[PDB]
C-alpha cells in the first residue's frame, strides 16, 4: 500500500476513477464519430480528422488523471467502458451538437470534482484540474460552439453544399 | 510652458486634441466590432481580425497626432471617450456599412483640419496630414468599399452561405 | 445567444465588463502620463517610456478579459471611458505615487472579482485571474514601490538633479 | 541660360539664394560652437560633438537648396558669409539657448519662403520645403527644447556638476 498518501481522501480517489471512465468513454465516442465520417457514403475527411484528434485528446486526459492518481498514492481502478450512444451520427451538425453535449457533461464532472476537492481542502487536486483541464475544456467548448454557428449558417436551403463547404474551408484536411 | 512653439495656433492645437478623441473613439468602436465577431454565436474569425487590426491602426493614428502635438509645443488634453454606437453589430454587411460611415467621418475631420491649417498658414500641419493620414484614409475607404461590394454580391438568396464564404475567401484568417 | 455558457453567472459577467472598463481607464491614464513626460518642458524620456509601456500592458489586460468573456459565453458590453484624473502630472514622484494608487485600485478590483468567483463556485474564473492577473499585479506594484523609494532618496536638497539621475540611471531609454 | 525653367519666379530664386546664405551662416555658427566646447578650458566633448554634427547638417541643407536651384533653372549666387555672433559661447545652457534662437530664425525663413511659394503658385517649391526642411526643423527644435529643459533642471545649486552630468549622460560621446 502507500507510504506516500497524504491529504488524499477516499472520496476524491473514487471520483478520480469515475472521471477516468468518463474520459475513456468520451474517447470511445470520438473514435466512433471519426470512423463514421470516414465511411465511403459519408466521406467528410476534415470531420473525421476533427473527431479522431479529440479521441486522442480524451485518452490523454484519462492518462493524466491516472498518473496523478498514482502520484497521490491512490489506486487506479478500471470499470467496463460503455459503447457510444449512437452507431450512426447523422449530419456534421448532428455530430457537433452531440459533441457539445458530451463536452458539457465532462465539464460538469470536472466542476463537481473541483468542488469536492475544495470541500475536502485538497488544493493539489484543485490546482491539477485548474492547470490541465478547466481552461482546456472551456477552449474546446468555445471552438465547438464557433463550429456549430458556422455549420448552422451554412444550412440555408442547400444543406449538402453547406456541409461540403464547412468541411473543406473550416476543418483541417 | 514651451520654449519651442512657433506658428502653432490655439485653433489648430484644440482641433488636434479633438481629432485625437475622434481616433480613440474609432479605435474603441473597432475593439467592440472585433469582439462581437468573436462571439460563439457569430463566429466569423476573419471579420474579427479585420476590425481588431483597425482598432490598432486608429490607436496608432491618435498616438502620432499626440507625438506631433508635443513636437509643435502644444498641450495634449484628453477628454472622456464615448462608447461605441452599438452593442451588437448585426451582419458583416451591417458592420462594414457602419465602418465606412465612421471612416467618412474621420476623413472629413482630417479635411477640415487640413483646411484650418491652410487658413492659418501652418504648412507643417498640412504636410503632416498629407504624409501620414490623407492617403492612408483614402486607401482604407477604397478597401472597405471593395469589401462592401463583394459582400453585397454574395447576399443573393442565401445570406448565410455568402457571409461564410466572404469571411473564408476574402478576409485573412 | 450562447450554446456554450456553463457555470458563468450574470454577476461575474457584469463584473468582468466593469473590470474591462477599469483596465481601459488605466490604459488611458498611462497614455496621458506618457505624453506629459514627452513635453519639451518636462522632457524625461525614460519616464515617458515607462508609462507608455504600461498603457499597452493595461490595454492587453482588457483584451484578455474580453477574450475570456467570449470563451465563457458572456457578452462584452462597453461603457464610456472617463478621462484621466489629471491633465498635468507634476514631478516623477507625483506620477509614481498616482500610478501606485491606480494599481492598488486595479488590484483590489481583481481581488473582489476573485472573491465573487469563489462565492459563485466558478473555478475557471478564479484560475484565470490567478494565472494572468494577480501575480502580474503584485510584481508591478513591487517595481513601482522600488522606484518610489529610489525617487524619494534622490530628492535630497537638489530635486532637479535627483529627478534627472533617476530617469537616466534607473529607467530604460 | 535655361532651356528648362518653368513656373520658377525671380522672387523665389532670390529667396532661395538668401536661404542658402542663412544655412551656411548657421553652419559656421555651429562650427564655432563645436570648437569652443573642444577648448581645454571648456572640455565638454558631447557638447562639441552635438554642434559639430549640426554644422554638417546645416551645410547639407544649403547643398540641397543649391541642387534644387539648379534643378529648377535658377542661378545660384553666393554672398559673403558673416562670422558667428559670439567668439565665446558661455555655458552649455547659454549655447543651447543661442542654438534655439538660431533655429527659430531658420524656421521662420523656411515658413516665409513656403508662403512666397504658395503666393506664386509654385507647388514644387512648397513640396520641396515640406519634404526636406519643415519637419526636420520641427524635430530639431523639439530636441533642443528637451535638452534645454534637462540642462535647466540640472543647474540647481551645483552648476558645474549639472553641466558635467548632462554632457556625460545625455549627449553622445
Ligand atoms: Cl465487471
Ligand atoms: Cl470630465
Ligand atoms: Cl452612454
Ligand atoms: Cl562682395
Amino acid at each position: 500500500s502507500s507510504q506516500i498518501r497524504q491529504n488524499y481522501s477516499t472520496e476524491v480517489e473514487a471520483a478520480v476513477n469515475r472521471l477516468v471512465n468518463l474520459y475513456l468513454r468520451a474517447s470511445y465516442t470520438y473514435l466512433s464519430l471519426g470512423f463514421y465520417f470516414d465511411r465511403d457514403d459519408v466521406a467528410l475527411e476534415g470531420v473525421c480528422h476533427f473527431f479522431r484528434e479529440l479521441a486522442e485528446e480524451k485518452r490523454e486526459g484519462a492518462e493524466r488523471l491516472l498518473k496523478m492518481q498514482n502520484q497521490r498514492g491512490g489506486r487506479a481502478l478500471f470499470q467496463d467502458l460503455q459503447k457510444p450512444s449512437q452507431d450512426e451520427w447523422g449530419t456534421t451538425l448532428d455530430a457537433m451538437k452531440a459533441a457539445i453535449v458530451l463536452e458539457k457533461s465532462l465539464n460538469q464532472a470536472l466542476l463537481d470534482l473541483h468542488a469536492l476537492g475544495s470541500a475536502q481542502a485538497d488544493p493539489h487536486l484543485c490546482d491539477f484540474l485548474e492547470s490541465h483541464f478547466l481552461d482546456e475544456e472551456v477552449k474546446l467548448i468555445k471552438k465547438m460552439g464557433d463550429h456549430l454557428t458556422n455549420i448552422q449558417r451554412l444550412v440555408g436551403s442547400q444543406a449538402g453544399l453547406g456541409e461540403y463547404l464547412f468541411e473543406r474551408l473550416t476543418l483541417k484536411h
